[PDB]
């Protein structure tokens, strides 16, 4: 009724069932074919993976458990007397498929603030970390030293049956949560606040709330951006990076902790996890050029100007959705409701009318729209958040939701060890003459 | 002697002959989609260009196109030493080329220059606290070491695309080079009471100056280091660890982070877990028959195994059609430095008797033993018992192929890995659409 693990146990043998049902009706079904240029090109179109947790509508844009943004913003439960939806809540649509109740996401939240200490030896690392040290790897490494903890790493040791696999690996990953915004905030707190204490977790809280207490923000609409940021952010399908990257490691039968400390060096790749330090680097070099109101006029000459000389607009454009991010959508309400009068996000809203159409006209750019990364780092930055580096950090925090609802059904489900073939350039000239 | 001239010099002709094989077979199809395959971790799908080592479905690995027996005929041996260095077989998987007598020294020489430990690692390596398994300690201390990374800070600054192969090869050969500190300290510290690893000697080959941190000081030790890494160097890019790796890489991630993120996935057991399994199957079996037992007794003991349904670790592959080579080559070893060993002759007694059994049983298609059967016999017989601590020596060899190949992955400009994911919701949609 409210442990979600009695609930997942109901739910696992069904979905098994429906599996083998398909699988028995079209196992060798073909729905794709491999070419050359995928081999070269890492991939790029290949239908590679099961990942049940999020689904990309390229009408729509990103669904969670078939939900929109919008249907999961009006659904999922609110802290008493807010309005975004939290991430707890997110977190039972994906590992159930289903909308939870207030009580359910109460429950969650009790769970995971239970969950949430940390070992000495994982306090002692993150403080002794230099400030050299990015703290994305701060984040692996403690997570990694983390595994001291797993007790599907200890359990597998000892000998476990294959159908209670999923059993520990929901146990390690409801601790690998709870932890999550304890490590996140150390390392914060260690970096830009002199090494202050994050203080205590608060059992009666829910989780952004008991983040943004240990990061040293008290700001009710500030903890209200990062309930909505935590929700937005959880999941984007399987082939991203990180995904694929926990994933991968997963199918090995590594521990959660393993398995996202390794998502988490993925993450940290530039071609991953920097596009919200991007735009707002962009942004702000824009304002302090042009002032903090230029006219539209004035602001569209100097984006053909950008685009003439050969850059482009960081945040705008995209392969396969055909519409505006619902997660830019989601964050321009946001500033429309609690900072309209802020200049850099009044900057972001006029960009939002005039770019789309230079960007159709220019006729490079596929999908001219903007994506989440448009719209984050003014938010982020307006509440006080100014530390980009950092903004990768709050995105694994938000990931981890995704990708270990996704580890647990892996689980579940007995999906076997990820083993594509490799193939040489000498081998493939050999195979495409035979 | 310079491997990174050698390496400039090559790069272009294989950029040129890989663009005329896409021009013509780009869109060449080498394989099909289908549900199972999805569903099955990508069995057989051809789904990735790996340069560095190709497996022969008759021979067993090849490096380069040079098989195993070859390489310890033709690779350089450390003075008065019979078996292949490590150094050679790294040159060998980066430039395809046999590397002269002279290159291996100088190799040599620039692996003990690199070798230095930044203090804040040194410091972290000695504060883990003994239960964390020396995998996870590797996989954070190597994290940390992104600290060090030149490619890390350069692309920040901005780098060339057609030159990130130079401070990734740089990043490379300081990450080999610190890698036997690393794991020689995380060995003592949990095995030898903390006792000091002692110093580089800029006059010694990289095996034996991990042999003498380790605090080992056989000779014939020394010379299994040797043939053991150059060894378990490579296998292609699809199991676990390489495929990570390149994942990882694929990201921009730099060396470090994309090897620390290969040994989260090497630490799965599914994957880094083969040679302790014998092992204490071996123990066990020694155990209940003794040091004594005739070929008769043994052969029933076989019998009685399959008959009820159980397997021999070690024996068996899917596509090798005979003996492992690098399986051959640890039992050529072992009958020169320790035919007398007693685990040594049941391995020994083990090959003589387990195939046929296979055969006459006429079930498993390649009855044959792997690398796995053979290695932590001969460990065992020098000392190293620890058998927690033989993944890492496993990670510590496989960083020499998975890095030749990162450097030629970005040479080559390969992009993103990013194949597409789907739910079971969106297959089922998708074959009923066709
Ligand atoms: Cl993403
Ligand atoms: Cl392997």
């Amino acid at each position: 009724s409210t442990n979600l693990k009695d609930i997942l146990a109901d739910l696992i043998p069904k979905e098994q069932a429906r599996i083998k049902t398909f699988r028995q009706q079209h196992g060798n079904t073909v729905v794709g074919q491999i070419t050359v240029d995928m081999m070269y090109g890492g991939m790029r179109g290949m239908k590679g993976l099961v990942y049940e947790t999020s689904v990309l509508d390229p009408d729509e844009g990103i669904r969670f458990r078939g939900y929109s943004i919008p249907e999961c913003q009006k659904m999922l439960p609110k802290a008493k007397g807010g309005e975004e939806p939290l991430p707890e809540g997110l977190f039972w649509l994906l590992v159930t498929g289903q909308i939870p109740t207030e009580e359910q996401v109460s429950w969650l939240s009790k769970e995971w603030a239970k969950r949430a200490a940390l070992p000495s030896h994982v306090v002692t690392m993150l403080d002794n970390f230099p400030t050299n040290l990015h703290p994305m790897s701060q984040l692996s490494a403690a997570i990694t030293a983390l595994n001291s903890e797993s007790n599907f790493a200890r359990a597998y040791a000892e000998g476990i049956h294959r159908t209670k696999y999923w059993e520990l690996i929901y146990e390690d990953c409801m601790d690998l949560i709870a932890k999550l915004p304890c490590v996140a905030a150390k390392i914060y707190r260690n970096l830009y606040r002199e090494g202050s204490s994050i203080g205590a977790i608060d059992s009666k809280l829910d989780w952004s709330h008991n983040f943004t207490n240990m990061l040293g923000y008290t700001d009710a609409q500030f903890t209200e951006l990062m309930r909505l940021y935590l929700t937005i952010h959880s999941d984007h399908e399987g082939g991203n990076v990180s995904a694929h990257t926990s994933h991968l490691v997963g199918s090995a039968l590594s521990d959660p902790y393993l398995s996202f400390a390794a998502a988490m060096n993925g993450l940290a790749g530039p071609l991953h996890g920097l596009a919200n330090q991007e735009v707002l680097v962009w942004l702000t070099q824009l304002q302090k050029e042009v002032g903090k109101d230029v006219s539209d006029e004035k602001l569209r000459d100097y984006i053909w100007n950008t685009l003439n000389s050969g850059r482009v607009v960081p945040g705008y454009g995209h392969a396969v959705l055909r519409k505006t991010d619902p997660r830019y959508t989601c964050q321009r309400e946001f500033a429309l409701k609690h900072l309209p009068h802020d200049p850099m996000f009044k900057l972001v809203a006029q960009l939002y009318k005039i770019v789309p159409n230079v960007l159709l006209e220019q006729g490079k750019a596929k999908n001219p729209w903007p994506n989440v990364d448009a719209h984050s780092g003014v938010l982020l930055q307006y509440y006080g958040m100014t530390e980009m580096n950092y903004y990768t950090v709050l995105f694994g925090v938000s990931r981890a939701l995704g990708v270990l609802a996704q580890l647990i059904w892996s689980r579940a489900l007995g999906f076997p060890l990820e083993r594509p073939k490799s193939m040489s350039t000498d081998g493939l000239i050999k195979l495409v003459d035979s």
